[PDB]
């Protein structure tokens, strides 16, 4: 029991049949919002109930409504790893660049939770790989910091920039170097990440690097 509305609880707990009959009794239940401004669709997305989502979508429920924290059903599905729901939601016009109250797009959640298949769906459905959250950080910054190498490859394939600075002036390369993500930093540099950009403490990625990484990257770009 997660919501003050029964339809939300039914959607959450996967009870499609009891949900259909509830809606047959009162159609407005399909889009009635709970205390959190969530409807059945949000909660079906959170729990991964694919068939409930496809039922609600074929009813004609709005697909882009945000709850009281700004999360759209695409946010919830992308972040919980629901591949099939993401796909259905994209097919019904889910907005790939929607942002929540924390400033994140669904791609932000996909990048930092390593949802490779979902990341590709969002990117081929037109997500801006360079969208920035409230700290001017991109999906690449998140992938870089956590050492998510495959995700970096995906973002680069879809032409994500490597040199965008966050509010502290860090690029994804500073973040890789600081967090000791050696192979990610080598990859970034191989695909054009600048070793020259200074952050707000006036340090380049090389001055952030621990160990011997700084020298290895310097040789990669020049000699």
């Amino acid at each position: 029991c997660v919501s003050n509305l029964m339809v939300c609880n039914l959607a959450y707990s996967g009870k499609l049949e009891e949900l259909k009959e509830s809606i047959l009794a009162d159609k407005s239940l399909a889009t009635r919002t709970d205390q959190d401004s969530r409807t059945a669709l949000h909660w079906a997305c959170s729990a991964g109930h694919t068939e409930i989502v496809e039922f609600l979508l074929q009813l004609g429920v709005p697909v882009n409504d945000k709850d009281d924290a700004g999360w759209s059903p695409l946010h919830i599905a992308a972040s919980a790893g629901r591949d099939e729901i993401v796909k259905a939601l994209l097919g019904k016009g889910a907005q790939v660049n929607a942002v929540n109250q924390n400033g994140c797009t669904p791609l932000h959640y996909a990048a930092s939770k390593n949802r490779h298949e979902i990341a590709v769906m969002l990117l081929e459905g037109g997500a801006n790989p360079d969208a920035k959250d409230h700290y001017e950080a991109t999906a690449m910054h998140r992938a870089a910091a956590k050492g998510n190498l495959k995700m970096i490859h995906i973002l680069l394939y879809y032409k994500a920039s490597t040199n965008i600075q966050d509010t502290e002036g860090n690029t994804p390369l500073h973040l890789a170097c600081d967090e000791e993500r050696v192979e990610e930093a080598k990859l970034l540099v191989s695909q054009g990440a600048s070793i020259y950009i200074e952050n707000k403490e006036e340090k380049t990625p090389l001055q952030v690097a621990k160990g011997g990484l700084g020298l290895i990257l310097k040789r990669m770009v020049e000699g």
